[PDB]
């Protein structure tokens, strides 16, 4: 179904459902298109907007004062964009779930699905163009609380061989939380992890685009990496409040401003980094400072775990495998100076980081580095 410069606003609760399907490409242009009150967006074929279109997804109301028990109860709230998504010519795509208000972490992680999964023709977003999504808020049990269960939103694509899922941003991703910093001036730990591409990117597959990440990326959660979708663009900047790179990705620069994270009565960084990773990735706003925890943990594989430490000198980290004596850098912005310690994991008592949208692989060790005091 086309829409030819109309604006119109498609509301549930005046249609008798909280599904919005369609199962054709959902095409705009010169088009304002308002989805309120639904609970359900099936858009399995994607979406494509052009001349100046506008699709406004809003989660229905609730004025139901955030419980425990009501949260068990509540209905799911679910959008899921599958095929393709398309974004030219100053267009936007606009999501709010601020509406949505969950009093724990793990409730919000399963009560609450945004997924954006296309395939062979992948996102873009041309750089008059802007994909904002502000998400919900939770009340307490965050990222810095109990484990396995990570509230998170996906915005790629699986590979389907011999297809790449693209990832081309030209213009704006913006992700936006709902709730303020604490009182403390901190974004808390009541995060959702933001999994960014696909799962895997075949350089020998193929791509209906090349892969491009050079527009305003800034996402206010922790941004998740399953590929390297960095390979192939130069100078990418990005504003987040941490991260994951869970396979090695290529030379960026990650603004860290908008952490270090507050939860359980401490401050932490949330930066990881694997096994693979070496040389080219740039920090800003990591600040070096006592009350901060684990500036930078590396996770990875070993028969001797001990063969992995960490030195920093002046405003370069080093991470080094003594192994391969191969060794790699993280270039911050200040002079630091580093203490490193470990930890390990079994079969039986896994970490998993902070979740995924793709299954994350078991590593069982994890080099992890503190601030020390600099000599003077």
């Amino acid at each position: 179904k086309t829409y030819e410069n109309q604006k119109i606003v498609i509301d549930g609760v005046a249609l008798g459902t909280t599904t919005f399907e369609d199962d054709e490409l959902l095409v705009l242009k010169n088009s304002t298109l308002t989805l309120n009150n639904f609970m359900n967006i099936k858009l399995p074929a994607g979406i494509s907007l052009t001349d100046n279109s506008v699709l406004n997804i809003n989660t229905p109301p609730d004025d139901t004062p955030p419980s425990d028990s009501y949260d068990v109860k509540r209905p799911q709230y679910s959008m899921v964009i599958n095929g393709k998504v398309s974004i030219d010519n100053g267009s936007q795509f606009v999501f709010d779930g601020s509406s949505l208000v969950y009093s724990l972490g793990p409730y919000a992680s399963e009560k609450f699905l945004f997924d954006i999964n296309t395939g062979m023709d992948g996102i873009f977003i041309s750089k008059d163009s802007t994909m904002r999504i502000t998400l919900p808020k939770y009340l307490d049990w965050g990222f810095s609380h109990a484990t396995t269960k990570f509230s998170g939103i996906h915005i790629g694509g699986t590979y389907k061989a011999p297809y790449n899922s693209p990832l081309v941003i030209l213009g704006t991703l913006e992700v936006l939380r709902s709730d303020s910093r604490t009182d403390d001036g901190y974004f808390d730990d009541n995060l959702f992890r933001i999994d960014l591409g696909p799962d895997k990117i075949d350089e020998n597959g193929v791509f209906t685009m090349k892969n491009d990440l050079s527009g305003n990326i800034h996402c206010q959660g922790i941004l998740s990496f399953f590929a390297d979708i960095f390979k192939g663009t130069d100078n990418v900047f990005i504003r987040t409040i941490g991260f994951q790179a869970i396979s090695p990705i290529s030379p960026i620069t990650v603004d860290l401003a908008e952490g270090p994270v507050q939860g359980n009565g401490y401050l932490r960084y949330n930066v990881i980094i694997s096994q693979g990773q070496g040389n080219g990735l740039k920090l800003l706003n990591l600040q070096a400072r006592l009350d901060i925890g684990l500036p930078i943990i590396y996770i990875y594989n070993s028969d001797n775990y001990k063969d992995l430490t960490a030195k920093a000198h002046d405003n370069v980290i080093d991470i080094i495998d003594h192994s391969s004596n191969k060794s790699f850098s993280i270039i911050g912005d200040r002079k630091y100076n580093i203490t490193y310690w470990y930890q390990q994991y079994t079969e039986i008592y896994p970490s998993y980081q902070y979740g995924g949208y793709f299954k994350v692989p078991l590593f069982k060790k994890s080099l992890q580095l503190d601030f020390i005091p600099i000599i003077e």
